[PDB]
């Protein structure tokens, strides 16, 4: 049964040449031949955070270029703090759906899926359930395996473990839990956040 759109629906899909891994509670985006001296970014976001969507609109493009150039390695450290101490609200559903895609290693689907969930955040929030997240993943190119995993919440337990580790890391490095937050080699970008990618690439 179809939950979002229909089985013919085509979504816009940006081409990206980077790859990724799921390491140390982060979804890591990196060039195939990233420089050993690339700057390490810790980028904290939550899928229910409106200002994370707003920052992404400004910096996703340049971030992608800098990643594809081998100048930065981005650790996407996804949080679920906006679910207000719950473990299965919109931030968890979206974050764990996106994690399931990243776990499969399909980076072009992952990237476009993340972008969509942020862009449509206001229409998704409180209205979509797990089968909606899954239908959309499938439409964007996720495998049958990934899609069924999303329907069953297969990546939720690990997503929650990652989210807790990431909020503890953010508390340790940055005092309190909020989003978006960006660090360049352990140093937080507090000022001129819209230009963090320039700041990272010198």
């Amino acid at each position: 049964k179809a939950h979002q759109a229909n089985k013919y629906a085509d979504y816009d899909k940006e081409s990206v040449s980077f790859t990724g891994s799921v390491t140390d509670s982060a979804i890591v985006l990196k060039a195939v031949n990233a420089k050993k001296d690339a700057k390490k970014i810790d980028f904290y976001e939550d899928f229910s955070c409106p200002h994370c969507a707003e920052l992404g609109e400004v910096t996703d493009g340049p971030m992608t270029k800098a990643i594809e150039n081998g100048d930065i390695v981005v650790n996407l450290r996804i949080l679920n703090f906006l679910d207000r101490d719950g473990d299965d609200g919109n931030s968890t559903k979206a974050g764990a759906a996106a994690l399931a895609v990243a776990q499969s290693g399909d980076w072009e689907t992952y990237w476009n899926y993340r972008a969509l969930l942020m862009k449509e955040q206001k229409n998704i929030y409180g209205k979509w359930g797990d089968n909606d997240f899954a239908d959309v993943a499938k439409s964007l190119g996720a495998s049958d395996e990934v899609t069924q995993k999303i329907r069953e919440g297969g990546a939720k337990e690990d997503f929650r473990k990652f989210a807790e580790a990431n909020s503890k890391k953010l508390e340790k490095d940055g005092g309190s839990v909020s989003s978006p937050r960006v660090f360049i080699d352990g140093k937080e970008v507090k000022n001129g956040i819209e230009t963090w990618v320039e700041q990272a690439t010198s």
